[PDB]
């Protein structure tokens, strides 16, 4: 991965209180990295929370794009963009179920993306 271990230290304190209060093992969010991913909302609230942490989805797990492609290194952005084209706007039964979506929709579309910390 292009993550440097810096966002490890950053992400540290909401990391876990988002695992604390959603159930949230290591071995779920090592999965989600491994691209696999079910609808579970002890893996799928812990994104919607640890994306909430950095201001990346509002109350209703609505995207902010820039601030998603911001995220990402310069080199990725381009094909980021088109994959959000595709996956943007989110839509689910909720603020996890939305996450969920958007998850599987990314990791269908490009390989390097998504990243769960
Ligand atoms: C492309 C976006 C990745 C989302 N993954 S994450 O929820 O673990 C997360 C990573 C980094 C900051 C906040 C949330």
């Amino acid at each position: 991965d292009w993550v440097p271990p810096e966002v490890f230290d950053l992400v540290a304190e909401d990391k876990a209180r988002c695992m604390s209060e959603h159930g949230t093992t290591q071995a779920q969010i090592d999965d989600v990295d491994k691209g696999n991913l079910v609808n579970e909302p002890s893996i799928t609230c812990y994104m919607y929370c640890l994306l909430e942490a950095f201001s990346l989805v509002d109350d209703e797990a609505n995207v902010d794009e820039d601030i998603m492609l911001g995220l990402l290194p310069d080199q990725l952005q381009e094909r980021a963009q088109s994959v959000m084209g595709k996956c943007l706007p989110t839509s689910g039964s909720d603020n996890c179920n939305k996450i969920y979506n958007l998850a599987k929709c990314v990791q269908e579309s490009a390989p390097d993306v998504w990243f769960v910390i």
